[PDB]
């Protein structure tokens, strides 16, 4: 696939760091020979991390073509470090539009929604879980495109799980069982339709449920057994529709809860009306008001 073994740097210049450390290290860079700009992730790459194993996962990122995956432009590999680059996006993410333009309507979540609904199914008919759904991680492009960022790769999800080693501390007297779930970590692929249900409500509401609550209290309130999947705020506000795709979404039990595929047939994203003139508009009053 073409990963190329030269430093990104002969090629781009590197002129903004994106995301303040959510988004690890993302750059927005200009292409030298033409004035193009991009996004350039860097992935730290460990000895351990296998190479050959790197150019299948990266092969898959180039050849698709799907409308709500964000576009694969080629990759980098120097010096114990990847670098992936992907069209750049003016105004970033639904959460650096929301914090400008304040809440989107119930078309443009409705909008927004069955976009992520189609990524999410593409994601999951590779045995893929994108895991960190929400409204940072929803990029909005200059044609008004509604894209998930796939990074599928074994590198990236291997840095992730260095995280959760800290947390989950020494392995060595740990069961298999122990061992399993800790790194599973709970994640499956419907924990993504749970993710956009609350997404939903971001768009809604400008943060999560609970969000005026500190975290670790929040764990706990989350892990109560009684504890009840959140709803949106102000009743008056929203259809009946846009209410039961929240209760479908955020049910409680996977087993019980409906895949991206079920969730495309929903009232909320099948209505009329739903075009990217929304997000035209979405992005006309972020840039003007
Ligand atoms: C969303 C994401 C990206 C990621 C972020 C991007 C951001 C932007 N544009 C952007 O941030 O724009 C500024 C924000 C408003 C002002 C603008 C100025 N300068 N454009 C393209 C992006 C792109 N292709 C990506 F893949 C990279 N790594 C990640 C995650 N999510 C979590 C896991 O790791
Ligand atoms: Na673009």
């Amino acid at each position: 696939p073409d990963i190329f073994n030269r430093d990104p740097r002969d090629h781009y210049d590197l002129l903004q760091r994106l995301g303040g450390g959510t988004y690890g290290e993302v750059f927005k860079a200009r292409d030298k020979v033409s004035g193009d700009l991009v996004a350039l992730k860097m992935v730290k790459m460990e000895p351990d991390d296998d190479v050959s194993t790197l150019q299948k996962e990266i092969l898959i990122l180039k050849t698709c073509r799907h409308a709500n995956i964000v576009a694969y432009h080629g990759s980098y590999l120097w010096l114990q470090k990847l670098w992936i680059c992907m069209e750049f996006c003016g105004a970033g993410s639904l959460q650096d539009i929301y914090q400008v333009t304040g809440s989107l309507s119930e078309l443009q979540i409705s909008y927004v929604c069955r976009e992520v609904l189609q990524g999410l199914a593409y994601l999951h008919s590779q045995k893929k879980i994108h895991r960190d759904i929400k409204g940072a991680n929803i990029l909005i492009n200059d044609a008004g495109e509604v894209r998930l960022a796939d990074f599928g790769i074994s590198a990236q999800i291997g840095a992730e799980l260095a995280r959760r080693l800290e947390f989950i501390g020494t392995p060595y007297w740990m069961a298999p069982e122990v061992a399993a779930v800790a790194l599973k970590g709970g994640y499956n692929e419907l924990c993504d339709i749970w993710s956009l249900g609350i997404t939903a409500i971001e768009l809604a509401e400008l943060q999560p449920p609970l969000f005026d609550v500190h975290p670790l209290r929040v764990l706990f309130l989350m892990t109560k057994s009684g504890y009840q999947p959140p709803r949106l705020k102000e009743k008056g506000k929203w259809s009946a529709a846009f209410h039961n795709f929240i209760k479908v979404t955020l049910t409680k039990s996977p087993k019980k809860r409906p895949s991206a595929t079920k969730m495309l047939s929903h009232q909320l994203v099948s209505q009329p009306g739903l075009n990217r003139g929304l997000i035209l508009d979405l992005l006309d009053k972020l840039k003007n008001g």
